[PDB]
Parts: C-alpha cells; sequence; structure tokens
C-alpha cells in the first residue's frame, strides 16, 4: 500500500515554527516523497528556488537511511500555468528535448521518477488538442524511461501524475484508459471540492455527498471522484487517494448561522502562517481556542467555527475513515498534500509529530 507525500518548494519561507525544510522530513513516514514543484526553461526541466539543488541532495539523501523510500520530482503546479506545457508538447522535437532533460536532471540529483502536475491539459488556457498531446507526452516519457533502464542499469524511472477530481477538467484533458496504462500510479486530488469561491459554506474534502445534495453538486465529494477515475479505466491498484492536511475557511454572513451550506460573504481570515484567505493548515485549525467543533454525519468530516469564521477540515478520525474507505475500494494507497501543512513538529496540536500523516501510516499497514 502506498503513502505518497508531497513536499513543497515554498514552505521554507513560512515564518517561525511553521518553517519547513528537508531536515524536517521523516524518512520512514511515507513510501514515496514527491518534491513540488520544478519548472521549465526552453522546454527543459528546471529549478524554481535558488536552493533547489542543495535541497534536492538533502531530499534524496534520505534514501541512504531508508533504501526503500522512493522520490519523484513534480513539474508544474497551479502558479506554473499551462502555456509552457502546451508549447513543449506541440512538437516531437521539443518533447524529446523535455524528455531527455528530465532523464539527465532526475538521474543527476538522484530522483526515482517524475510526477506530472500540469494544471490542466484542456483547461486554464490550454487548448482541447492538449488532451491527446498529454497522452502522447505520457507515452514518450514511458518509452524513454523504458529504454534508459537498460542503457543505465538503474531502476526504471517512475512516472506518475497528479490529477483533478472534477468531471469538467477530467473530460477536457484526460484519456484515462490510455494514460493509466503508462502511469506507474495516479495521485487523485480528492479535495478543494468546496471553498471560499462559493458564497455558501462547504467542506474541502467530504467522503460522501449530503443527503440533500443532487445533480452536479452530488458529485462534489471523494467517493464520487474515486468512482469516476475507476470507471473510466484506472485500475484500483494504481489509484492513490489524495487527502488534505489543510482545510478551507469562510467568513460567515452571520455568526448566528454556522450550518453547513450557510451564507458566506467571503474567504475566511487568512492563517498566521499560511497567509492565504480561504485556506488554513491543520496546525492552524487545532490552534483555535474557544471554538465549536462538529461533524457532518453524512460526509464523515469535521468543521469548526468561532465568531464569524468557519472552516471544514480533516482530522485523525476523518483520515481513519477515508483509509477504511480506500481499502474497501481496493485502491493503491493514500496521497497527501502536504507534508508542511500537518503539524510536522508537534508545535501546535499536542498530538506529536505528523499527527495526520502518521495516522495514515499506521492505518495503511
Amino acid at each position: 500500500a502506498k503513502l505518497v507525500c508531497y513536499f513543497t518548494n515554498w514552505a521554507q519561507y513560512r515564518q517561525g515554527e511553521a518553517r519547513f525544510l528537508p531536515k524536517d522530513l521523516d524518512p520512514s513516514l511515507c513510501t514515496h516523497l514527491i518534491y513540488a514543484f520544478a519548472g521549465m526553461t526552453n522546454h527543459q526541466l528546471s529549478t524554481t528556488e535558488w536552493n533547489d539543488e542543495t535541497l534536492y541532495q538533502e531530499f534524496n539523501g534520505l534514501k541512504k537511511m531508508n533504501p526503500k523510500l522512493k522520490t519523484l520530482l513534480a513539474i508544474g503546479g497551479w502558479n506554473f500555468g499551462t502555456q509552457k506545457f502546451t508549447d513543449m508538447v506541440a512538437t516531437a522535437n521539443n518533447r524529446q528535448t523535455f524528455v531527455n532533460s528530465a532523464i539527465r536532471f532526475l538521474r543527476k540529483y538522484s530522483f526515482d521518477g517524475l510526477d506530472l502536475d500540469w494544471e490542466y491539459p484542456g483547461s486554464q488556457g490550454s487548448p482541447a488538442v492538449d488532451k491527446e498531446r498529454f497522452t502522447t507526452l505520457v507515452q514518450d516519457l514511458a518509452n524513454a524511461f523504458q529504454q534508459e533502464a537498460q542503457t543505465s542499469g538503474k531502476e526504471r524511472l517512475l512516472l506518475s501524475a497528479a490529477v483533478p477530481a472534477g468531471q469538467t477538467y477530467v473530460d477536457a484533458g484526460y484519456e484515462v484508459d490510455k494514460i493509466a496504462q503508462n502511469l506507474d500510479f495516479v495521485n487523485l486530488m480528492a479535495y478543494d471540492f468546496h471553498g471560499s469561491w462559493e458564497k455558501v459554506t462547504g467542506h474541502n474534502s467530504p467522503l460522501y455527498k449530503r443527503q440533500e445534495e443532487s445533480g452536479a453538486a452530488a458529485s462534489l465529494n471523494v467517493d464520487a471522484a474515486v468512482q469516476q477515475w475507476l470507471q473510466k479505466g484506472t485500475p484500483a491498484s494504481k489509484l492513490i487517494l489524495g487527502m488534505p492536511t489543510y482545510g478551507r475557511s469562510f467568513t460567515l454572513a452571520s455568526s448566528s448561522d454556522t450550518r453547513v451550506g450557510a451564507p458566506a460573504t467571503g474567504s475566511g481570515t487568512p492563517g498566521p502562517f499560511t497567509k492565504e484567505g480561504g485556506m488554513l493548515a491543520y496546525y492552524e485549525v487545532c490552534s483555535w481556542k474557544g471554538a465549536t467543533k462538529q461533524r457532518i454525519q453524512d460526509q464523515k468530516v469535521p468543521y469548526i467555527f468561532r465568531d464569524n469564521q468557519w472552516v471544514g477540515f480533516d482530522d485523525v478520525e476523518s483520515f481513519k475513515t477515508k483509509v477504511s474507505y480506500l481499502k474497501q475500494k481496493g485502491l493503491g494507497g493514500a496521497m497527501v498534500w502536504a507534508l508542511d501543512l500537518d503539524d510536522f513538529a508537534g508545535f501546535s496540536c499536542n498530538q506529536g509529530r505528523y499527527p495526520l500523516i502518521q495516522t495514515l501510516r499506521q492505518e495503511l499497514s
């Protein structure tokens, strides 16, 4: 069973206790560590932070203390955009340029593979033609990795991809059945289902729909997201269920109505450390004094509120429930976004180091 965990390039800038660097990783916590994110320069895989080279060494250096640990480098992300992916996959010449650089890059810093985080083919400015070209990109990487294994005598580089849950994005850019064959595993982003971009309160990652939810809305949940990727061709053993170590917040129209689906004037007050409205790290949520925590019976996930702030998030129980769910579905394991959002150093929730992720590690085995 896999436990895929995401490390983020910018967590090193969080202030005080929240600061996160490779030295803060637990080498046995997860089975696979994915470094996010790498960029692209002239169709070639490239760094995005002044110290990625130094951090790469530290990151992959952990394999010396745990040879079984597998690391991948994730290219893309939201900020990165779609254009560079778009122009790169338009020609066989640029694709080969990208593939060859990836190989050299990965082997150079000792990464075990590449995680594709293009967000997303066929959307966000990306032409619908990118749907098939993405498939072709996946194939080229797979073929090249296949050959490089014999030419180098090293373990075949791994290939994975972080994929959206929404039917809109999935239909627009993913030939599920075709790419699933070539991807070693699929990291399903089963979160961001609801957020401050909606004028009503909703949970970031609920397992099931609300009994009074229907139509498109009844598709905004983990279970529906998993069934879609399975039904479209993803073999269960390759589908990795993503879980959030963060929650999404809202500012209530009135502190008087804290019901799920209650009126929201906007994003919740940004967290002291994460500094982004509408989002909070788990270590910021459990750092709430004089709040009222309640669970959504239907969706199996909690949410808390205080004054006019409302945040739906995941906790030990919810994670335990989703793992239980994951097993019933026979999936390949769990994925986590992100390492730096859980209380990695037990400085806030008084539940020890990595309360959430350690829970996943215990349950998965």
